């Protein structure tokens, strides 16, 4: 089997220039490349180019108003750019904002290509800027694009439009991008794990609860399991991955995983509150590579302790290159809160999943 590796320098391009310490750096994806270099990983994977989306790609997914104001910002001055930015909750816009995206999008379509045609088996996507909070018509959360939506599309239209697409999305935050965007779609099945607090946690928005289950014929297609009360780890994810994720996905019967695979759920980082491991986010994709006969595309989300992200990152293409999953350490109990969450979620979904019953 054969991993494929994207990583383009040129995404770095895009940053803050007012901000220079905003946690969404250029080096978040240097510094993953690096990690994977310093642990032998790159040199056994198969490069895949980087390449723009064209935006008849981005049509798959946006509006075209947003494909052309985000567009239209690649020509601003500075103080337009700060004001224009401020219009979307938590965006910063430079110049080569754009094009990076762009190239995330593409470097993703060039994998699940990939992928889909079996020159590769797996394939991990060193990207930045971030997609899964962009909605349809607007920019969020540091995303302007949402790659792994688009990334779903793409694939259907290279192989069938009902192509059973599964998106695990283990960023710390609700993609709630992802799940808009699919919600009334049975063909992309999307499962967040994400910190929720009542609503109180960013996005905000009770459209994060386990209760949206989907609407029309995505009912049953969109699973969110919503973490509450507190700082969890490898336990309450083992335990959400054995009785929901992995149930549902494979009953789905998914032909290809797409990970929005954030790691601000990392111990150490700096918003997210969580401490899952480097271990743990190998068990993960280990798991997940039980299904669509090992099809599963890696794609970075958030993620801002650059050590956590480096390590984490690593140790998921570790375990689609076949090594063997490192030791987790001894599981403690879950928190109690953690069993609510994952009790409400089997109960909301039981109805159209006959593998929780
Ligand atoms: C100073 C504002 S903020 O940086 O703290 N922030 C903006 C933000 C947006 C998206 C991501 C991300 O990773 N999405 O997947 C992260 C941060 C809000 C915030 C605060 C606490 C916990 N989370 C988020
Ligand atoms: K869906
Ligand atoms: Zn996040």
């Amino acid at each position: 089997p054969i991993t494929g590796l994207v990583y383009d320098q040129r995404m770095m391009l895009h940053h803050n220039m007012w901000d220079s310490h905003h946690p969404e750096l250029p080096q978040r994806i240097s510094r993953i490349f690096s990690r994977h270099e310093e642990l032998r990983l790159l040199s056994r994977c198969h490069r895949i180019p980087a390449r723009l989306a064209t935006e008849e790609e981005l049509a798959l997914c946006h509006s075209s108003k947003h494909i052309s104001i985000i567009k239209s910002s690649e020509h601003m001055k500075p103080r337009d750019l700060n004001r224009l930015g401020d219009e979307y909750n938590s965006i910063f816009i430079s110049n080569e904002s754009y094009t990076c995206a762009l190239l995330a999008a593409g470097s993703c379509f060039n994998s699940a290509q990939a992928i889909l045609t079996g020159q590769v088996r797996n394939a991990v996507a060193i990207v930045r800027p971030p997609g899964h909070h962009a909605e349809k018509d607007t920019a969020c959360g540091f995303c302007f694009f949402n790659t792994a939506a688009l990334t779903a599309r793409y694939a259907q239209s290279i192989t069938r439009e009902s192509l059973r697409v599964l998106i695990v999305d283990w960023d710390v935050h609700h993609g709630n991008g992802t799940q808009h965007i699919f919600e009334e779609d049975d063909s992309v099945l999307y499962i967040s794990l994400h910190r929720y607090e009542d609503g109180a946690f960013f996005p905000n928005s009770e459209d994060a609860n386990y209760d949206k289950v989907g609407l029309g014929k995505g009912r049953g297609y969109n699973v969110n399991i919503p973490w509450n009360g507190g700082k969890m780890g490898d336990p309450e994810y083992m335990a959400a991955f054995h009785h929901l994720v992995m149930p549902i996905a494979r009953e789905f019967a998914p032909e290809l995983v797409l990970v929005s695979a954030g790691f601000d759920a990392a111990r150490g980082d700096p918003l997210g509150g969580f401490q899952v491991t480097p271990e743990g986010y190998a068990h993960l994709t280990h798991q997940l590579m039980s299904l669509a006969a090992g099809r599963v595309l890696i794609i970075l989300e958030g993620g801002y302790n650059l050590t956590s992200i480096s390590e984490s990152m690593s140790m998921c293409t570790s375990m689609l290159l076949g090594d063997s999953p490192p030791s987790l350490d001894h599981l403690t109990p879950l928190k109690t809160s953690a069993t609510v969450s994952i009790n409400n979620v089997l109960r909301a979904h039981a109805p159209f999943w006959s593998s929780l019953r």
